[PDB]
């Protein structure tokens, strides 16, 4: 299977899914000089009050954290989005050091983590069909810098030693993910795709431009999840992380001047 070791990390991952060379491809570095300023992107509407978190679990890539995503409960729209999005799973890559663990980079610079918090285009009926659409999602990218805590992750942080290692999972219920997001809402925003296999290039990628804090002790406890399943010899789950692609045909529009 793919993973992020040597033998069968980032790599290789073009051996049983073509598309990694593909002409869409993400993450990228955000080179802010020429990123586009867009005056007609409509501010971004995040709709996180009736939030239904189900579960988190950790599938020896990452941990998720599942939504109930039956009905439009948390929805993402506005900014460079048609329709409304709706809120399925969040999930985070970090890295083994605080100077690395970020997809995306901000003129070369590598953050400690980065969440997303994947959503799709309810107009296609269901994630599956989704995913195979080139608007079929819209993941809102976050990056996280260590500083001080965040008091809205600590619930996530707590519940990481029941999900240790691969195929674990546990009741997640009442979380609120507008505890995860940076005071403001500025983003920049370019089409490219999911991070890891299946690499389908079917995301509106927006990545935003205040970075959340968390502390060093909560980063901490991530890097002490597990790739492998419970039996197996342990690999610590850090570097999880996809490097830059290059941009290619793309252009990288900003919210912001
Ligand atoms: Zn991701």
């Amino acid at each position: 299977h793919w993973g992020y070791g040597k033998h069968n990390g980032p790599e290789h991952w073009h051996k049983d899914f073509p598309i990694a060379k593909g002409e869409r491809q993400s993450p990228v570095d955000i080179d802010t000089h020429t990123a586009k300023y867009d005056p007609s992107l409509k501010p971004l509407s995040v709709s996180y009050d009736q939030a239904t978190s189900l579960r988190i679990l950790n599938n020896g890539h990452a941990f998720n954290v599942e939504f109930d995503d039956s009905q439009d409960k948390a929805v993402l729209k506005g900014g460079p989005l048609d329709g409304t999005y709706r809120l399925i799973l969040f999930h985070f890559h970090w890295g083994s050091l605080d100077g690395q663990g970020s997809e995306h980079t901000v003129d070369k610079k590598k953050y400690a983590a980065e969440l997303h918090l994947v959503h799709w285009n309810t107009k296609y009926g269901d994630f599956g069909k989704a995913v195979q659409q080139p608007d079929g999602l819209a993941v809102l990218g976050i990056f996280l810098k260590v500083g001080s805590a965040k008091p809205g992750l600590q619930k996530v942080v707590d519940v990481l030693d029941s999900i240790k290692t691969k195929g674990k999972s546990a009741d997640f219920t009442n979380f609120d993910p507008r505890g995860l997001l940076p005071e403001s809402l500025d983003y920049w925003t370019y089409p490219g795709s999911l991070t890891t296999p299946p690499l389908l290039e079917c995301v509106t990628w927006i990545v935003l431009k205040e970075p959340i804090s968390v502390s060093s002790e909560q980063v901490l406890k991530f890097r002490k999840l597990n790739f492998n399943g419970e039996g197996e010899p342990e690999e610590l789950m850090v570097d999880n992380w996809r490097p830059a692609q290059p941009l290619k045909n793309r252009q990288i529009k900003a919210s912001f001047k």
